């Protein structure tokens, strides 16, 4: 995988609702030796993710809603506990998120906190994730939420071992508990 | 709660499946509700961590990754936690066979952390997470080709300067890491 890539064909499997392409590609060796290599590579844009927690309770939100690809894939009820996420559509990070935000969990979020941006899934899925975390308190509660969305609010803790026994099973809502717990915001 | 597949459509069967699966679901009136939604199914996989507590250091790896090229990565290139797709073999096989061919270590013990989605939103890939400890005494060789990745050992303290960096910047490798810090083996 080292340096020369030349970029060969890039073929539309399927262009749907999302693209998934087909990429051929090369890469040149030390000696002058070319190796091709063919991907498919699955383009569904960029998300968000925000991880809303409150210093005066020691509570987190979260929600739960139905994920149709953990239905096909050993997730019984289909439900899935995750941490708030949109899509970026046409938005920048920062409004995706808060406006995400507000659709999901109804709450009106101010200072926001960037953690990182990841790709979840680098293999075959161009996905890049911005997180964010932000302080949540009850004056930021314009609405309820409401899709088959349900915000639970609930203890830090809680969440915590709810990742040690499997309750919650979603990769970007481990990272955004875990990284709150290394920032001792919580203590 | 009540769930229904109704149709499940191929829409590209190149190499992995893209799936556009047609839902019923019922909802918090006894209400139904149709939904459609593409899924990419690209198997499951595992990764794994390697940590040395005398040392500490971590072992890495970097390879070309085409899906974040086309998306933001100029060079192509990622560090990430070792990893392998399933082929139908069990998790801890998988890892076991993914550590020698891409690190050059045969790790004795092996824990495992937990399983999760990765991007659950359109694809379907569950992960299994691991970590185990290394020594030079479990090498054999230096990284071969299933491919031509690189091997980076590095001083755990650097390995989390990265992610804050950004240079590290792969969802499964920044839980691998944090984990391993909550953790505190290392300390
Ligand atoms: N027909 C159709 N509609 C879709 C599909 N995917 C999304 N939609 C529409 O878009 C909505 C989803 O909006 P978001 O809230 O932006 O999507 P999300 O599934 O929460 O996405 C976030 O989390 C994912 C899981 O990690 C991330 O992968 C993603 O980037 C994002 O951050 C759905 O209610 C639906 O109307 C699809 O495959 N088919
Ligand atoms: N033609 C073709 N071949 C492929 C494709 N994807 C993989 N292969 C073949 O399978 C090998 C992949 O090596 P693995 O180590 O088994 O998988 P990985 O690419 O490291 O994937 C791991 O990381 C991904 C990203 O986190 C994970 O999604 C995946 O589950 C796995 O754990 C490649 O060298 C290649 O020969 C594809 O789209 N097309
Ligand atoms: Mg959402
Ligand atoms: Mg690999
Ligand atoms: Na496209």
């Amino acid at each position: 995988m080292t340096q020369q890539i030349t970029l060969i064909k890039d073929k539309i499997l399927s262009d749907n609702y999302f693209t998934l392409h087909n990429i051929t590609y090369d890469l040149t060796r030390k000696d002058g030796e070319v190796i091709r290599h063919k991907r498919e590579v699955y383009d569904r844009g960029n998300g968000a993710t925000i991880l809303l927690y409150n210093t005066k309770k020691k509570t987190v939100v979260l929600i739960r809603q139905f994920r149709v690809a953990t239905w096909v894939n050993g997730n019984e009820s289909g439900q899935l506990i995750e941490s708030c996420a949109g899509l970026l559509d046409n938005d920048e990070p920062e409004v995706c998120i808060r406006k995400a935000a507000i659709e999901e969990t109804g709450y009106e979020v101010g200072e926001v906190r960037k953690l990182f941006e990841l790709y979840m899934s680098p293999g075959g899925v161009t996905e890049l994730i911005h997180f964010f975390i932000a302080e949540y308190s009850d004056n930021q509660r314009a609405n309820a939420g409401g899709e088959d969305i349900e915000v639970l609010e609930l203890p830090f803790s809680q969440a915590l071992e709810m990742i040690k026994t499997g309750e919650i099973r979603d990769g970007k809502t481990v990272l955004l508990l875990n990284y709150l717990q290394t920032s001792h915001l919580m203590d």
